[PDB]
């Protein structure tokens, strides 16, 4: 029943779903069937970034990954996401694997929103920064098999004591405090969105990848939603 | 059963309870019996606005409030927080009123928390900015009296129609997410909050007060806690 | 010979050069021949607020702007701005007035800067605000007739002793430092920026405007300026 | 002539001007004779973080450094810069070679200034950032045998091309834009400043050391500063 917007990270391509037949980054508004993709160059085993922009003036979704030594993957779609989400969501990150596996490791988050009215200097802000996870992470409310404290990072699918990422594994950590998106008096809403993370497999073809999401604030993991439905979606539909 | 730190804008002095005779601003750790406090000018009617800043390595809370074209009260306080309070706390704002009352409404607030680590560009940040307060602000937990969206403002206590303030009134808003004050690897935490308030009153004795605070995560008004209590303590020990 | 890209908030249409009939806001890319413009519904004597938003992925450069209790205007225009600006450069405000004339004063302005690079955590930013201007503002280059400290305000314009405009008046202020806005290595670049301004004229046809513009380093006032031209422009070509 | 403040990371020490017997970190006020001073366990070879405070109400600046894996160093200092310091300016990085050397590269370095006045909202800011030096960086300004861009980090003193650091050398960097310390409606005067540093040397007495500093906006590097001196001071009274 949830409403997802979120930019996926594919590293397991479903060609019988409609995704291309490489690794690639979608815009998914409310379906696991990308409105748009681009083919991202994937590497095992290296610490990515991730940068998500929006506001409600150009009503575009854009986002952008990259690597360190290489050139970026970039991908933009125009929403007005005041049609589609409601007033107050809830942000996070999600992540699974299925029969192929891989590590959808978190190092580092970040999100700025702001809400700019027509009253003069009147901007409502949040802002949170993590650069480091604790074992007991009270701001944030942890899903499935999402778990935080391993070497001061944010885990969201289940990696054993030897380091081996385990399949058929789902996870989601979402923000504590609920973001206000639009308001009656707002001229313009945007919001920003960072994060790091270390995808490693042992296996030649990795799975399943990670999700930064935005969805009604009292959404949690569909059922059986591990492998392409990446802990978001309860069908391929 | 609380553990309450704050700082308190006391605009009704009670002289049996140790307060001097004037308006104050005073620093109380688990007491209402400030620690210390500073003559404050206090204004009927008119807009001021309080910083309190505290950080770990110097081990001191200071507060500045003032008034458009006038000078300011300070008072600062030699305190350890993290032998005060717990890992985990949450925020927020407080007041009251009992035989003699005023409005404590407040037009914005601000806060913003810093955990630098030993680890290379490892800051933990959250920051939040309300400049304006709607009908249901989802990111706030009110208690007691307090209620948002009149003028765009958060009522800490009951204001009738006719913008009249009522007696015997309690009040508190916490920002909703905990906030992370103290890590094993923390070098540095810190904080700021900035709020403006319009106290008024039609007597020529307002009261009781606003306070900044900062407590448990679970903390709620303690019983009979109006008047000189402030919302945050149980008796005047 | 600068090299200009501005959002101009244009009080005195001038449908000789192809301006439309009403007051406007408009996005001029290196001429004074806006290329793109929105109805702006301006209020004489009223504080209104200028939002400009900008980022290297969408290359779309918009505008809002707004007064209390008013809807609000808006203007976009798809530019790539590193192809038209250089890789450093400086931002400032400037205003003019002409036969006709306005009060062009800035109460506020803040400006945030960003370059994000494909390095981990490689981000580099500039970001400056001012809600008060004092007689010496060293971090300022003002140039023609602008001023600052009056009312701890930034007069852009001539205004004499009583507060009455003066005609055939042309000033700017520029940040101090230059700006990077295009480096090698980036990901993606953006800025925000936001003013204030009172414009006020005992005048029913009041005159000229104000525009927040990106320029060379170097840049200067061009020659007779004065008037439609906005201090930016040597000519209307 | 020149008026500084400064935060010494000192790796040599010069017991003969009154250091104590190892490296140390030390608060000099118009004196290479450290007003304060704490034991440093420096560690050749390793990226260590800085991090500054200060604000007018406490009137204490203090520093913390730290590395990754160790246990921090800590020293504070009572002192009002409001009564050292002129109204306006420049923040900087300074480091000196002489007989003994090392490498003083500088990989990041973020600054944040806040003057709060007692309007109602009247905040000025500066905060910037540098996660990387480009070759021609225009918003600092160089002094001395300081670089950029050599592995997008910041060089005070000379390196040849093998890596090795040179001997007497001297470099500065200052933030091109004058900062605002003080105005006469402030109620509250803050800054915080981090970096981020390397220090390598082939010997087992590697020198000088690296200083943050804050000086008249004009200061410039005083005659023979190579060495003890840190290229801040003319003379070792």
């Amino acid at each position: 029943a949830d409403t997802i917007v979120a930019v996926e990270l594919d590293t397991y391509p479903n060609t019988d779903i409609g995704d291309p037949s490489y690794p690639h980054i979608g815009i998914d508004i409310k379906s696991v069937r990308s409105k748009k993709t681009a083919k991202w160059n994937m590497q095992n085993g290296k610490v990515g970034t991730a940068h998500i922009i929006y506001n409600s003036v150009d009503k575009r979704l854009s986002a952008v990954v990259s690597y360190p030594n290489a050139d970026s993957a970039t991908v933009s779609y125009d929403v007005d996401l005041d049609n589609v989400l409601p007033e107050w969501v809830r942000v996070g990150l999600s992540a699974s694997t299925g029969l192929y596996k891989e590590t959808n490791t978190i190092l580092s988050w970040s999100f700025t929103s702001k809400l700019k009215s027509n009253s003069t200097h009147e901007t409502n802000a949040l802002h949170f920064m993590f650069n480091q996870f604790s074992k007991d992470q009270k701001d944030l409310i942890l899903q499935g098999d999402a778990t935080t404290g391993t070497d001061g990072n944010l885990e969201l699918t289940r990696v054993s004591s030897n380091g081996s990422p385990q399949g058929s594994s789902v996870g989601r950590a979402l923000f504590y405090a609920p973001v206000h998106i639009w308001e009656s008096s707002a001229v313009v809403a945007s919001f920003e969105a960072t994060f790091t993370f270390l995808i490693k497999s042992p296996d030649s073809h990795p799975a399943d990848g990670i999700a930064f999401f935005i969805s009604n604030i009292d959404s949690s993991i569909p059922s059986g939603s591990t492998g392409r439905l990446l802990g978001l979606f309860p069908d391929a539909n």
